[PDB]
Order: C-alpha cells, then structure tokens, then sequence
DNA sequence: TCGACGGATCC
DNA sequence: GCTGATGCGC
DNA sequence: GGATCCGTCGATCGCATCAGC
C-alpha cells in the first residue's frame, strides 16, 4: 500500500525546538537531478547541511549552480580515483566545519569517492555511498571487507564525538524495510550477510537507526524504487537511506523524514532534526 | 521487478 | 557534436 | 494427466563513460 510521512515535530523530547536540518540525498547523477528540477527541492526545504551520493560528477563537470548555492556555501567534494563517472559523494553546510577528512583511512576502501567526514562543535557528521554486493553479488565478498572497515572506522569517531552517519547504505535491514523481502533475500542488499553487518554496525559503534527509533513498527516507508517496471507508482521499494546517531543523540532527535513526494533521482531525499 | 519459464508435486 | 557500444545500479 | 505449487533467469529504466570520426 501507500506510504505517507507524518508531519514534521520539529521538537525534542524535552521540548526544545530544533536547530539543525539534516538533509541527505542519492542523487543518481549530479547532473541530471538538477537538469530535473532537484536544486528547487534543495532551495525550499531549506537544509543546514545537505549532504548528497550518487553524484556522478566530475570535478569540473559539476553544473554552476551548485557553488551559486546560496546557504550550502561551505562545499566539499569526493569522486573516485581513477574510474570517471563512478560513485561520488557531497557534503555541502551552513555553517563552515572545523575539519573534513576524506575516506575511512583504509587504502582498500578510500578510492572509489564516497566518504566525508565533517566534524562540527557538537559532534561529527559523516555522508556515505555504500557498495552495492553487486548484480549477481558479484561484489558481495569485498562488501563484507568494507563492512567491518567501516564499522571499526566509526567505533572510532564515535569514541570522541557524538556521531551521526547518513546516506545510502545499500542494505534494508529487515523485512520491514522492503515490499518484497522473500523475493530478494539472495540480491543485493538484503543477503543474510548484509543484513548481518548492519545490525552489527548498530550494537558495535554503537547507533541507532534514527527512523526506525521512532516508528519502530510502521511498514511501507521507503527510500529507493527501481526505475523499472513503474515500482515508484506501485510504492514496491527499499529503504536504503538512513540517518544513524549515538545513543547519545537521542534526547535531541525531534525527527526523522522520509520525503517521498521529492522527485529528482530513484532515491528520494532524507531529512534529520535535531536540538543542539 | 516481472513474467516466462522450468522442474518439481498436489488433488 | 553525433553515432554506436558497454558499465553500474537494488 | 490437469491444475496448482515454487525455485530460476532474462529485460524492462536510467545515468553515466568510451571508441571513433
Ligand atoms: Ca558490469
Ligand atoms: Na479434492
């Protein structure tokens, strides 16, 4: 059936309003979303930080628009090494970080572009694009290698700040999180070992998963549908795209959206508040 | 994802 | 620029 | 032996690149 977001509480479970607006986004070529109208979703949900996978972009093929961007003017940048057009990710704020890393410190997993790590006053936020195991899960051995890279790599960051991790992570983490779980337990992103290092990415670090923290039990609610066979209109899609936040977050969670309506890409866009 | 495909097996 | 073709995504 | 069950297994869509001239 259909899915529908609730509306926006905008207020902490102590009752104080929020201050930060979260926005991440697998944009599914940079240029074609904003060929598609996405910069106009970008300019009326009004995000402090905006973070963005999928780009496809490189370097100097990233439309004017974007730098032109008017309250994303601190923007930071990762395409992949030596393969054009590949992955890539974004992180565009408000307000200026006081470092941005680039990649998780593994050689093994720092060169396909899709780490950023931007650390603020209060806590530390890092945007990613997972690797898809792969069509024929041709690449599901080297996703379990970066699963538990990046698992240890956030263990990390989480033991000196508050950590708050977004975008797509190419897995949905039960059979709440995709219409059709039975059909898909052996492709990509929902194999038992996918599934496996999700949960151990939650009860390690440690993280909740933010949306599901909150609606623990309602169904349907989705990020990604694949562009065939019309699965956007039938509503038969994943969640693929999740804010996760330490425990520590949780007081100051007012609320976790999933913007269905946003078109621009096969993924719709994601939205976190918090009071900081 | 979706149907067309099997091949199993059920009355 | 314009045509073919192939790669990667759930 | 007819009609169901239930596991494969190609191909829709879209956004990129690359070869060639
Ligand atoms: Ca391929
Ligand atoms: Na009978």
């Amino acid at each position: 059936a259909l899915y529908e977001d609730p509306p926006d509480q905008k207020t902490s479970p102590s009752g104080k309003p929020a201050t930060l607006k979260i926005c991440s986004w697998n944009v599914d070529g940079l240029r074609a979303w904003i060929k598609k109208k996405g910069l106009d979703w970008v300019k009326e949900e009004a995000p402090d930080i905006l973070c963005l996978q999928e780009t496809k972009c490189s370097e100097n093929k990233r439309p004017a628009e974007l730098q032109e961007l008017p309250g994303l003017s601190h923007q930071y940048w990762s395409a992949p090494s030596d393969k054009e057009g590949y992955s890539g990710v974004g992180l565009l704020s408000r307000q200026c970080p006081l470092k941005v890393s680039y990649g998780i410190g593994d050689e093994e997993h720092d060169q396909e572009g899709r780490v950023i790590v931007a650390e603020f006053d209060s806590f530390v936020l890092v945007t990613a694009y997972v690797p898809n195991a792969g069509r024929g899960l041709v690449r599901l051995e080297y996703r379990q290698r970066w699963d538990e890279a990046f698992r240890k790599f956030l263990k990390g960051l989480a033991s000196r700040k508050p950590l708050v991790l977004c975008g797509d992570l190419n897995v949905a983490h039960e059979e709440i999180d995709l219409r059709n779980p039975k059909g898909n337990k052996k492709n990509a992103g929902f194999t038992p070992q996918e599934r496996q290092g999700f949960g151990e990415l939650l009860q390690a670090v440690p993280l909740a998963d933010s949306f599901r923290h909150l609606y623990p039990n309602t169904p349907y609610a989705y990020t990604f549908w694949t562009y065939m066979m019309n699965a956007r209109s039938k509503n038969v899609g994943w969640r693929l795209d999740y804010f996760l936040l330490s425990h520590s977050l949780l007081p100051a969670l007012c609320d976790s959206k999933i913007r269905s309506k946003a078109l621009g890409s096969d993924h719709c866009p994601i939205t976190l508040y918090l009071a900081l």
